């Protein structure tokens, strides 16, 4: 679930 990493990110920064 790589991209899950990147769509939580959006939430960060």
């Amino acid at each position: 679930g790589l991209f899950d990493i990147v769509k939580s990110l959006v939430s960060d920064f």
